[PDB]
């Protein structure tokens, strides 16, 4: 015997995992199967007590060795066989076929579909950590897949899944392919087909209901935790699981202009950006509308110049505007004198440190979009007032007449006119072909 | 004789980490030092990168190994010390002379306080995982103790620290202990003091009013995950950790008459207990308050008498009425018509042919209210349960009625009520525990 | 006892340093391994990206502190095992018990041979940084040792591993036993083998040849850089790493009389001796074939009367003849029309500064003999020109008749009669018995 | 107490001023630590007072010496290190404390004092590319404070930071230290003190200044080499190259995993390498616009011209796609499938192994080089009869083609095909363009 039968999703008020363990012990008596469970499942599972068939608890507890909460303590076999509730075995000799399978093939994972209402079907799926999403679409080359969706047996070795930072997170049918996928490792979608149970679990409404409503909330959870903040289907039926207008940002009081997430060889999380791009749009719709003159500014003019979006590391939206065009916006006039929340919950604010204005998302909400007045002496457009960056600079008028379309984060803002030589007055030549970090830094990047 | 500094205790918005560091690099400038932190602490805390002093990330990841998280694979020392941040090395050795004392002297866990505001104290310490709760004291043999209070470096073995199942959860001051009482491990208060920082972390009323509330939602999430409902303390100080008014009950739906916590070889958990006396005490009340008569039934007259309490797996209370007085109870003529909640939050109910009252419209621990009524001076009612203790009885045995504390008040009990609980439970049942089905699981 | 598994000997294009790695981590999933290298290796060597098990890059880098090339500070444990690439830890507990035997016997370094096709062999080593030379014999005491030859893990403190100047130079086989064995340390090897790879690296012949090279290179960089000019073992066998007829000599130009080896408390390099004793033998039988009356002159006499050989710190040969004579040697004939080159690349010259001769050892290898031509006047032998030296005196020609054998770097010279005279005559009484430096006001003995 | 040493590491053996430089310090307090450090011995015998604040640091490993005796923080007691060059002299008392307190009550982690030499210190901006191999140097925008010198200074700063620097006294130390300092963020404040010149100053004769000068450019070759840098620019221009070239092999071994050596060592492509690769696709298309085979480019190079106009900057070759029919226009090619053919401006045509491309390599030992993909239009899809395990190594429609359009790359104009963004997307997936990735990101990632 060299498969261990492992079963981990299931639900203690609802499975069928009894008449799983037994279709197994059926075939032969002696087949390692291991049912593992963050706490004692209650109603009592009742398997049958002999050597070969374990519970293991995977939660800490006072009494018991750090051994105790490693699933791979359980399991002395080469491969291991992830079995979700609602399967069993029927045919005699499968689990060997599926070895077989995975000895000949270039595949890490094998797997075999479930034929439940929701058998397994065949992803495509790509990881990106800088970007805090997932990917999903369907499999270019069916039957080696990155991800499964449904129902399926699936077998790989035990040394494989243990080694993995989270080998049974749940649900394991998430945690898995995703940690799978971002190693380039496939699973082989084999021609071979696990029965059901003739007692199918959570068959009523109501026990699917509540199998649902937790099985989201701990994939919401798994995915907070791995740092997925979207999941996306062919690029479309976006999931969100970072910020929002009612909570706070992702990441907080940047220090030394380097926000958290870089430290975190991350780049800024999407829920951020989209927010950031919400705002801008918001804004200069605002401004537009009141007849303020303002302009692509800083890291967003750049961002809009050299892919016509937010640059993806960065954390904010700066705008320039005319001086003189303040007391055309209710918003903007309203903040000299204290910080206003507007109809749509946006908090415009003067932030007395530098002489600019700042327009958060919310008032939980953080991010912003910064407003540098600007106003021309001597026909140039320049301020009393600045910070250390080296792009915070002056700048002849003639490039604010005209201004230009530009498209910009999902709409078209305006821009200094030959914007790639202003872009290069302010950052240096060659700017747009020559991406940077906010602040090297004595490390990484 | 080699030592690892390993640092687990501070917050990442102030603390003077940095500083404990470098002062054990200035005794010694290979020594070996290991922040753990669950998640990256942010602002960064510059640390030197050199190959000795190493942060190790505990939560998982989708492209960490799991040896990246598991805190062994960092230390590779015989020894290692924790230290909490706001401590720092001056005097050199001291590490040395802390292994001198554990090799030398029987206890598992040496420790030495620093000198903080809170210095660490000496502390007795029981852990009782069948009644979810751990019990502190003053330390009989001080400096030998169960556990310790208060800021102090401990030095242990690190074969000793990483076979624990949570050697690094946090607090550390807490989580530690029990799990090394539990073995009964003792830790020795040695007389060494380590100096504080001179810039120390949480300088400002604001900062360590974050860090203690941050500090006891940790210790809450801690005592509930390794099943710690109740820490009590000598003088007679309880920490409530389970449920209450406003939540669930700690165990679902109990079937086989064999709730979840006796699987787990645990009793019922003593929140639960406590909202059961609780409600114990307001029904009583009512019903006393309407001229209702009642008597202690089924297992809360059995641990009545076998020890004035809800006995402790026992997971209701049970009270008998008399028919003909429900009458008399708003709450119960309003229960017939439907669920009353009445002004104090209690649930009131019929379903069966007994009352029910829910503790709360969350807390669905409960009085189950049984009525009888006399037919030839046989108490009697219509329909009947599964139990050999639901029975008829003689009414001479409520002719009269006897005080009988139960659950911290004095309640009504049948007179002679040693042979009330013979008949229907059968001899020596008050002398003989047994659980509620012994046929699933026996005591 | 805790113990790191450091490894310095292996070859980036071919390798089992992951099998070795493996192998320990069997034992203990934690066994704290260092793998040390110069340079990153490439192909990568896929070590386990886990936190006991890193890589140590002893390279200078822009980047990094000075402690991320000092490899004590990745070795945390007391104890640490030096392993070759080749071996394996198969048996449990081979360095527990390696452990034991350290703090049971008295040496400061225990040895375990690995299984190969050269398990290690137990040595004799002396070191003597003055003659440039180190002296390996057959071992007297085994299992005690000076030095191993062949494969071996070796065991022992960190602190005294890395106290030592250059703990990880490759060869370690050589570089180690180098510094313990001048430090009076001895290394106990033991009764206990550990296994070879499965797959052994260099299982071809190119790469076997192609790794020797590298290895001998290495080699030859060593004793150069730490002064082993000299390498010889019993049966005689000589290995050589300083001058030949091709090379330069291992010394600049001498000033103040005084060469530079003198103030880095060594002697005359064995190989410049070499090039000395065979110049000298070789012109003693150009002038007695040409029948040029010749006779051993300053430090050569000297050394002759004290030891029959150059004086050790010496670094030149001299020979006085008689002027009258130079016409009968070709060699002299043709010098003093310029440097001529003869049938041996000996290269003959009439010097610059005074009107005598020098005979360098080839064209690149300037050691030389220097002919002094003396010619009598009324029974003193005289010259024209003058050094700066005292022994560079008129002298009676009686001195010159007759000449007497007398044996000189292994051949037997002819010298002046009452040579203990004539040598106190130049140096001053006493000089057979009192060596001094050439210039005592700048470095005396 | 003392709380300075100066450290004396940049002079010549055969021809210093070290000893008149000792003897200034010690004329101004006879107790000062002086230290000269050497990797050998200096010959001739520097002969410096036999006193023990004055210690020559031998800086190469030693049978007879322990460790701590190669380490130049073993030599040094004081707070601060002062970097002296060989040819200064300290005349004016007090001026070391002078520089401490510039240090304490300033910014910048390092002080420099200029010595009035023929060649006295100029104050630089740097920038140090470790991912480009490259430093940057030029005029300093914000002088006096610096990110380098050139030229003679006294350098002080704390021995704290300039003994955990990883090369510290790596020479010349004019070099190396202000390539470690400037990676850093740290800066160096040139104060407006002066020390004097030697009385009788060093390599004062022209044979003398050409042995140093020869010595010195070895030892920064060296230096740049062992620590990645592979080219010098000034003010962007004045290239100096310490990479490979026409006549060496190529930076990085060949590749295994598509992963080049550079991309593990978390550095891009070296500049001298990609530097060949733009010489080589400008002569390649060059040859292929002379002799009529109508080619595009193709793969990462179209990605990259599309995005930024060059090669992207961790990219290893430039691939251009021909049309089959052509091959025959062209004597390079049409020898190619013979044998390998050596043009006559070195570079060297071949056929590929298996796989049906051509291979122009930049010479026959450099093997940078412009691989050529031939497809023919089936039914109007250009094809190959052989692939490559490579996602974007696929067939695509023919209109792609007709026609083609001009697009900056490498510094020259190349063939793109019409639609280039399209034709991208179709290969690589969805905004591939807007979003830069590495070869092999499961092995190791952007
Ligand atoms: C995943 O990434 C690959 C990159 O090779 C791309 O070709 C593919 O289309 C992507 N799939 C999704 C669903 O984004
Ligand atoms: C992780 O991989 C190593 C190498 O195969 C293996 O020996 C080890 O047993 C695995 N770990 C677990 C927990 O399965
Ligand atoms: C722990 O149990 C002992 C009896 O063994 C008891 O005396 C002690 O009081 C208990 N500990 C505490 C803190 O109550
Ligand atoms: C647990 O203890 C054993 C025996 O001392 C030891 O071998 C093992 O390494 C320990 N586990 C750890 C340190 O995680
Ligand atoms: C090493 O020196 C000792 C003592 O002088 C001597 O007895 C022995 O022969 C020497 N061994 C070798 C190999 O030269
Ligand atoms: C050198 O030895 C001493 C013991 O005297 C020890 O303290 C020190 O750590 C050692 N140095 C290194 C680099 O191991
Ligand atoms: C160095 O980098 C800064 C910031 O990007 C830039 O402004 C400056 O021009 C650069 N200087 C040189 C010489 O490259
Ligand atoms: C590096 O700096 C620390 C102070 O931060 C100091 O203790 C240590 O000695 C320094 N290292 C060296 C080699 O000077
Ligand atoms: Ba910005
Ligand atoms: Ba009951
Ligand atoms: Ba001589
Ligand atoms: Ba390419
Ligand atoms: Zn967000
Ligand atoms: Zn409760
Ligand atoms: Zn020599
Ligand atoms: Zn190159």
């Amino acid at each position: 015997p060299r498969v261990t039968v492992l079963v981990r999703e299931f639900e203690a008020f609802d499975n069928a995992v009894p008449e799983l363990v037994d279709s197994f012990l059926q075939q032969d008596p002696a087949q390692p199967v291991v049912v593992a469970a963050d706490t004692l499942p209650y109603p009592p599972l009742a398997l049958p007590r002999i050597p070969n068939v374990r519970l293991a608890l995977l939660q800490p507890a006072l009494d018991r060795p750090a051994a105790a909460s490693r699933p791979e303590t359980y399991v002395a076999t080469e491969f291991v066989a992830l079995v979700p509730d609602g399967a069993r075995a029927e045919a005699p000799g499968l689990l060997e076929r599926m070895v077989e399978a995975l000895r000949a093939g270039s595949a890490r994972l094998v797997a075999a579909p479930v034929a439940t209402a929701n058998p397994a079907r065949c992803l495509a799926l790509n990881v990106s950590l800088r970007e805090w999403t997932a990917r999903y679409g369907a499999a270019p080359a069916a039957p080696r897949c990155d991800a499964l969706d449904g129902d399926a047996v699936v077998l790989l070795r035990a040394r494989d899944l243990f080694n993995l930072s989270a080998p049974l997170a749940r649900p394991v049918g998430t945690s898995l392919f995703l940690q799978t996928a971002l190693r380039g490792w496939a699973v082989q979608l084999l021609d071979l087909t696990f029965a059901a149970a003739r007692q199918p679990p959570l068959a009523t409404a109501h026990a699917r209901w509540k199998a649902e409503r937790e099985g989201r909330a701990r994939r919401a959870a798994l995915l907070r935790a791995l740092g997925i903040r979207l999941v996306s289907w062919e690029g479309g039926r976006l999931e969100w699981f970072g910020c929002n207008k009612e909570t706070t940002r992702c990441f907080g009081t940047v220090v030394g202009d380097t926000p958290a997430y870089l430290y975190e060889e991350r780049w800024t999380p999407p829920c951020c950006l989209r927010a950031l791009r919400e705002t801008a749009r918001y804004v200069v719709g605002v401004l537009e509308a009141a007849g303020v003159r303002y302009w692509l500014e800083g890291g967003s003019l750049l961002g809009a110049a050299r892919h016509g979006d937010i640059i993806p590391w960065d954390y904010d939206v700066d705008l320039g505007i005319y001086l003189e065009d303040v007391g055309n916006c209710e918003q903007l006039r309203g903040a000299e004198a204290g910080s206003v929340v507007d109809e749509r919950g946006f908090v415009w604010e003067k932030a007395v440190e530098g002489d600019f204005f700042r327009v958060q998302y919310s008032e939980s909400n953080h991010l912003h979009v910064d407003l540098w007045p600007f106003y021309p002496r001597n026909g140039v457009m320049t301020k009393d007032t600045w910070l250390d960056h080296r792009q915070d600079v002056e700048f002849p008028e003639h490039f604010l007449q005209p201004l230009v379309p530009l498209p910009f984060a999902g709409f078209v803002a305006q821009a200094p006119n030959n914007y790639r030589r202003f872009l290069e007055l302010k950052f240096g030549p060659g700017v747009i072909e020559n991406p940077q970090y906010p602040n090297p830094a004595l490390l990484s990047l």
